[PDB]
């Protein structure tokens, strides 16, 4: 049955509550954004109102053969009304479409889901700023002082410089970015920008992309794999093997390639600075590992929540352990130790 985590007191909502199948009392049912473990369950069949961004609407229509009766798209950053609740979507700097939800109780009370975030400060001044905060209802990924990572921009960089050198020394280079959902498509938009390319896809991920509202996406990607100088493939085909494979399916037009698998954290976060980072290689195959994380590092979730001085704190993640949940309620008591809130 529904968790006391995925409702929200006084309301008939529910948050990412999905896999349930009828949830006794709620009238509304929220989705943050369009990754599998939030969306669960949800398929043609259901026939109850959904709300969600534009973009995460687009791909229920589309992907998942949501009917378009249920669907309920918000702007961002505009005050709605929803079943007698004033509601507000902020950009949750997370994947395409994914949102925080602020929900404003009748008696007063003002509650933020965070969904899936990374935190930024930017968040410091956007409407969470013009009032007190009681609940935070907070995506924990990371809660723990090992995750540090680098900044997006800091590993987009070094692609970017890395991909520029490798096909200036040799022009019949091939890139290849691996990926497995939505999200981290800055990764390959950006280094086949400074390449001067489209990127080349199969069909069903040409589809999704068609779905996230990128301006001028007509003019960036493709399916043809033999014009294109970066294509995408699963994270799974990221090997020497599978790199081999499909550099044998480009018809001759490639004699090499260079390859990113932008993971989450792994054990090698805490010495190598990016600057230090070097490719596994074999013959003419090279493959880079770099920490691109859509989540909060332990110290970004740290600042908002400090900034932020919510009364109570609900995690949402790597709550099925009770060894998980202490370890996160001694981090959230220092946090208020120390800010004094
Ligand atoms: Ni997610």
């Amino acid at each position: 049955t529904c968790p006391f985590y995925k409702k929200i007191p006084g309301t008939g909502f529910t948050v990412d509550a999905f896999q349930y199948g009828v949830v006794e009392g709620c009238t509304a049912y929220f989705l943050t954004h369009f990754h599998s473990d939030h969306y669960a369950g949800l398929s043609k069949h259901f026939t109850f109102p959904v709300y969600c961004s534009e973009i995460t609407g687009n791909l229920l229509k589309n992907k998942l053969h949501v009917q378009e009766q249920y669907i309920h798209p918000l702007p961002l950053d505009t005050e709605c009304i929803v079943n007698g609740v004033k509601v507000v979507l902020l950009d949750a700097n997370h994947c395409p479409g994914a949102v925080m939800i602020l929900f404003y109780l009748p008696n007063g009370t003002v509650i933020l889901h965070t969904g899936d975030f990374r935190a930024d400060p930017s968040m410091e001044r956007s409407l969470l700023a013009d009032q007190k905060v009681h609940m935070l209802y907070l995506d924990t990924t990371y809660c723990s002082p090992e995750y540090t990572f680098p900044s997006q921009q800091e590993v987009i960089r070094f692609a970017i410089n890395t991909a520029f050198e490798a096909v200036t020394l040799n022009p019949h280079a091939l890139v290849v970015c691996g990926t497995y959902s939505i999200g981290k498509e800055k990764v390959f938009l950006a280094i086949a920008d400074v390449l001067g390319s489209k990127v080349g896809m199969s069909q069903e991920k040409y589809k999704t992309l068609q779905c996230l509202n990128i301006p001028e996406i007509n003019s960036l990607i493709t399916t043809d794999m033999c014009s294109s100088l970066v294509h995408l493939l699963p994270m799974m085909q990221i090997n020497f093997k599978g790199l081999q494979s499909h550099l044998k399916k480009c018809g001759g037009k490639y004699n090499q390639i260079l390859a990113f698998r932008p993971t989450g954290w792994t054990h090698s976060n805490k010495f190598t600075r990016i600057a230090d980072v070097i490719p596994q290689t074999k013959g003419n195959i090279s493959i880079y590992g770099i920490p691109y994380s859509e989540h909060s590092s332990y110290l970004e979730m740290k600042r908002f929540v400090q900034w932020l001085k919510p009364q109570k704190i609900i995690p949402t993640v790597n709550v099925g352990t009770w060894k998980s949940r202490s370890t996160m309620e001694k981090y959230f008591r220092e946090w208020k130790l120390e800010a004094g809130y």
